[PDB]
């Protein structure tokens, strides 16, 4: 098969006598298929800075392996030479503490998978706006990859009130440098989704949160491109086009349904 750099795909795998799927000694999770019973699921994400040209995925069943080759596709992502290369920022030491350990506590839980649906259904849009800057927009030194827009940005006046995209419980909640106000959520089979640059933020850690239920406001007045809502997608362990990812997602679950039980 064959995956653009920066995307997630659904791999559909057969349930009988299945045991573990993996990359390379790295365990993949697998979840049920809501609407064939006899497959399951597992999320691939590509990292969309230097990838593998290729990847192998052995799923092992109980007494066969299958193999699963999938082939990095560039894509066609709006991209710009960056012309200066030098590239290496060089933050006061105190910003990067502040930056460093705030990279360890994001490590920690985005690698913290819940096994089981905390969404319900479909992914809604975060508010009823449009794009403005959309994921992977990348900056090239020579030729590889030396930055890109990690997440896609809709339009919003300051003030705008964001709408959690699906249920789940909040993880993050904080000023964090970067992102800004952001909040995090958890919806479970590691997919988070990201709410960054906010003004004002209205939800707790630990928060159980439902689909369109309120979880702040926009914000960023102030940012290099004015006010927007930042909106990511983390799954498979990455970064991916959310709203490639979503339009993948719903597609499998948009029929199914939860509310929260615990
Ligand atoms: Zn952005």
């Amino acid at each position: 098969m064959e995956l653009i750099k920066g995307q997630a795909l659904f791999l559909e795998l057969d349930k009988k006598d299945f045991l573990s799927l993996k990359n390379n000694d790295k365990n993949i999770p697998t979840f049920a298929h809501p609407k064939n019973q006899e497959k399951i699921l597992a999320i691939f994400s590509l990292p969309y800075k230097n990838p593998p040209q290729n990847t192998k995925l052995i799923a092992f069943y109980k007494d066969k392996k299958e193999e699963i080759f999938i082939k990095t596709l560039e894509g066609n992502y709006k991209s710009e030479k960056l012309q200066v290369e030098n590239k290496k920022i060089f933050p006061p030491k105190t910003i990067q503490e502040r930056i460093a350990k705030e990279l360890k506590e994001a490590n920690a839980i985005y690698s913290s998978y819940t096994p089981k649906a905390l969404f319900n259904g479909a992914f809604n849009i975060p508010l009823n706006s449009f794009i403005t800057s959309d994921f992977g927009k990348a900056r090239t030194f020579n030729e590889k990859v030396a930055s890109y827009h990690s997440g896609t940005d809709f339009r919003a006046a300051t003030g705008t009130p964001i709408y959690a995209a699906n249920s789940g419980v909040v993880k993050i909640a904080k000023d964090r440098y970067f992102a800004g106000n952001s909040v995090v959520i958890d919806h479970g089979f590691g997919i988070y989704s990201q709410y960054y640059a906010l003004s004002k933020i209205d939800v707790k850690v630990g928060q159980k949160i439902k689909k369109g239920e309120l979880i702040g406001l926009s914000g960023a007045s102030g940012r290099v491109s004015g006010p927007h809502l930042h909106f990511g997608i983390l799954a498979g362990g990455k970064q991916v086009d959310p709203l490639d990812f979503v339009s993948k997602f719903n597609a499998i679950f948009q029929l199914e349904h939860h509310h929260h039980h615990h």
